[PDB]
């Protein structure tokens, strides 16, 4: 048998960028269906079509027991009165976990079950979230400056997008009135 | 069912310590057994017997697909010529992977695979290192503050130190003349 090389990679506390890891580039356009307001999606796409995020990821073959991490730079922004934030999904082998550290800015992680409960965890750097299995889970941009976190992750837990790009989160994380709001999601179809 | 309630906790990079963790203390006298020169771990014991690391762990049910976290600080010093490290271990379920985040000080990673070969991989802040399947894996402070990291693995990986603990690793991490070697371990059975 052949017995994988070990390695050591940099990765850039300030950057979030992984050396030799390949950027994977998410625009505003590929989040047609995401935000609650449609009609400033549009505009913020027609005037700019600003990257949304960023992700650096070091994978292996799928293969139970092994492991994958990426980083993520999560520009600042908003679509009306909603932060940038990742898609979001659930894992295709629902059971497995990640686990995330945070690296700078600020922002936080907003997950949810099957069922569609819903939970919100602030993350600032030093903070390392938990994500149990059998959640979905997306992040989030409170703040003015990027947003940067590694995560790692089953090798074989896969992805599911497609019921997030459907049904969307059961709340949304807003700005009014100069504050930091996580209120119900007015569209949120169950 | 129940979904396992997702959670942050505040991770310090200056000294390791996770908030409301629990501080594991590994001894040097604990340690008998593991240095090449025996008379030097004696010597120490009897006259010190200093702490070599301490590890704060959050670890989850054994169960396929989840994720255990943990920091360790390894602190500086010699047994002799040989750095301070860890017991090291091999998983119990052996194709089980790690994934380490260096976050402080000055050291390295030595892995080993079960038929004896052995790599080094030098850790500074900032620097992820991919544990693959099958390796067993012990840190070494080469410094003179503390070694600061933290690891993600496996919640079902569980532990062989036994194999370890009898044998030891191909390779020592010596000073001599001032300056760090990698070299065969003269105590090396195989
Ligand atoms: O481990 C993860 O889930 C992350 O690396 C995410 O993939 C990344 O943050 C981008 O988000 P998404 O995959 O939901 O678009
Ligand atoms: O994930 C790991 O393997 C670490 O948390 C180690 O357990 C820790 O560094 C202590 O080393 P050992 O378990 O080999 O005594």
């Amino acid at each position: 048998m052949m017995y994988k090389e070990p390695f050591g990679v940099k990765v850039d506390f300030e950057t979030g960028i992984i050396e030799g890891a390949k950027k994977s580039v998410r625009r505003l356009s590929d989040m047609e269906g995401y935000f609650v307001d449609e009609r400033a999606w549009k505009e913020l796409v027609e005037k700019e079509d600003p990257v949304v995020y960023e992700v650096y990821a070091v994978e292996q073959e799928e293969k139970e027991g092994d492991l994958n991490f990426a980083t993520t730079v999560l520009y600042p922004g908003k679509v009306g009165k909603e932060f940038f934030f990742t898609k979001g999904h659930f894992h295709a082998k629902l059971d497995r976990a990640e686990v995330y550290v945070a690296l700078k800015g600020k922002g936080g992680m907003l997950l949810q079950t099957p069922e569609g409960d819903a939970k919100w965890i602030s993350m600032e750097p030093g903070t390392v979230v938990y994500v149990p299995p059998y959640w979905a889970h997306r992040t989030v941009n409170i703040g003015d400056e990027p947003f940067i976190f590694l995560a790692i992750y089953p090798a074989d837990a896969g992805h599911d997008y497609g019921t997030i790009a459907e049904k969307g989160f059961s709340k949304i994380v807003i700005e009014e009135n100069g504050e930091v709001k996580v209120v119900d999601n007015p569209r949120w179809k169950k």
